[PDB]
C-alpha cells in the first residue's frame, strides 16, 4: 500500500552508489502493505531458481511417496564449478532430498543440474511456476550457461514482485502441503551463503530463510528471503541487482542496504 514513497529517493541514491539496477519487492503479509523498487522488471535468476527447484521437487514428492529417498549416482562430468557438497559424495550418490538441501543450502550446481533433470529440465520447473500462477518466472538453461546475465536476454529471468509472490505461496500460502512447506522453510532457514545479504539486514532475534543467486558477470546478483519478525507477520522480499557491463562487479553491501531500505519502508522494526 504504497509506503515505497517513505523510501524511493533512497533507492534511487543507493542504485547511483552502486552504478547499476535494483529491483525490491518486499509484502508484509500482515496488512499486505508493499515497498517496489524497479518491481516488474526482469533480473537474471543466477542460483535463486535452486530454492524454487527445491519447492518443485517437494510439490512432485506429493505425489510420489519415494522420491525424497531416492539414491542418485552421479559421475565426475557432472560436477561442475561450485559443488561443495556433490563433489564429497561422488563415489556414494547422495539422495534426492539431499541434492535438494545441498542445492538450497550451498547452491550446488551438480546438484541443481541432477533435480532439473528429475523436473524434465528447464522447462519442467518453469511449468511448476506456472502450476502455482507465475506467469513471469522463466528458465531457459542449465547450470552454468544460466549466469550469462546477456543485458536485455529475457532467458533465465523474473522480476523481484514475482519472486516475492511465488514465495510467499510456497512458504506460507497453500502451493505445498504443510509438511512439504515446513521442509522448504528449514531448508531455507538453512541457506549458508546469504550472511552479507538480506540477513546482514536482520536482527537475530528474527527468524529468517533466504536463497541467493550470484552470475558472476554483469553487476547481477541477488537474494530473496522470508523473515519473522517477533509479535507481527512475516514479511516476504526479492532484491535484485544488474549493471551494464560485463567486468561491473556485484555487491553483497548494496543488497543488504536495499534489503534495510525495504523493511523500513514497511515500518519494520
Ligand atoms: C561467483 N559466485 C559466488 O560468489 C557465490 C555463488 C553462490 P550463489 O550466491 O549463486 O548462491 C556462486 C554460484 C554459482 F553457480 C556461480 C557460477 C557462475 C559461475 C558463481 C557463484
Amino acid at each position: 500500500h504504497m509506503l515505497t514513497n517513505l523510501v524511493a529517493e533512497p533507492f534511487a541514491k543507493l542504485e547511483q552508489d552502486f552504478g547499476g539496477s535494483i529491483g525490491v519487492y518486499a509484502m508484509d503479509t500482515g496488512s499486505g502493505a508493499t515497498v517496489s523498487y524497479r518491481a516488474e522488471e526482469r533480473f537474471p535468476l543466477c542460483s535463486s531458481f535452486k530454492g524454487f527447484l527445491a519447492a518443485a521437487v517437494l510439490a512432485r514428492s506429493q505425489q510420489q511417496a519415494g522420491l525424497l529417498d531416492t539414491p542418485i549416482r552421479y559421475g565426475k562430468n557432472a560436477l561442475v564449478p561450485w559443488s561443495p557438497i556433490s563433489e564429497k559424495y561422488l563415489t556414494t550418490g547422495m539422495t534426492v532430498a539431499e541434492l535438494s538441501a545441498a542445492a538450497v543450502q550451498y547452491s550446488d550446481n551438480a546438484a541443481a543440474n541432477l533435480l532439473l533433470k528429475e523436473l524434465g529440465g528447464p522447462a519442467g520447473l518453469t511449468a511448476f511456476m506456472r502450476s502455482i500462477g507465475d506467469t513471469t518466472f522463466r528458465l531457459d538453461r542449465w547450470e552454468l550457461e544460466l549466469n550469462s546475465a546477456i543485458p536485455g536476454d529475457a532467458r533465465d529471468t523474473s522480476s523481484p514482485r514475482a519472486v516475492t509472490e511465488s514465495l510467499q505461496k510456497l512458504t506460507l500460502g497453500s502451493a505445498l502441503a504443510a509438511p512439504q512447506r515446513q521442509q522448504f522453510v528449514d531448508w531455507l532457514k538453512g541457506n549458508t551463503t546469504g550472511n552479507h545479504r538480506i540477513r546482514a539486514a536482520v536482527p537475530a532475534d528474527w527468524a529468517v530463510g533466504d536463497k541467493t543467486g550470484t552470475c558472476g558477470v554483469y553487476g547481477t546478483a541477488n537474494d530473496y528471503a522470508v523473515v519473522w519478525p517477533t509479535g507481527r507477520a512475516p514479511i516476504v522480499l526479492a532484491v535484485y541487482t544488474r549493471a551494464p557491463n560485463k567486468d561491473d562487479k556485484h555487491s553483497e553491501a548494496v543488497i543488504a542496504a536495499a534489503a534495510r531500505l525495504a523493511l523500513e519502508g514497511l515500518g519494520v522494526n
